[PDB]
DNA sequence: AAAAAAAAAAAAAAAAAAAAAAAAAAAAAAAAAAAAAAAAAAAAAAAAAAAAAAAAAAAAAAAAAAAAAAAAAAAAAAAAAAAAAAAAAAAAAAAAAAAAAAAAAAAAAAAAAAAAAA
């Protein structure tokens, strides 16, 4: 997509735990996982960097 | 023959070092277990190969979570001042091969001496 380009990292979480992210260029960030909902494999949604 | 420096007399100031003996620790150098790594054998799970198959991307289309807009408000990060940590650049150095000067052994031959022959 224009958003997305190559898949980079798959985790195992369950409803609470939360997922730490980093980018390239000195930045990451800590997110809830609550607020994401599972979906079937075939989709794009929510952008947490 | 003039200048300069060493050394020695005797009361003063002030320092430094080698060993013995026992018992414990701390460096520092070795054999020797012990496991990586590597060479050279047989051996055996994976790719190949082929036929056969059915599970998930397309496609229609609603709708429901969404990412931009608007607003308010909190305050992380960036650049400018200073103040420490830690590493190359350059120069210096102590043993260390090279050279030169003095001590001990060497015999050739003779002065002086000691000793004895007729």
């Amino acid at each position: 997509r224009n958003g997305l380009v190559v898949g980079a990292v798959q985790v195992d979480d369950c409803d609470q735990i939360m997922m730490i992210t980093d980018a390239g260029t000195l930045v990451r960030t800590r997110v809830s996982e609550i607020s994401i909902v599972g979906r079937n494999t075939q989709g794009v949604i929510l952008i947490r960097t």
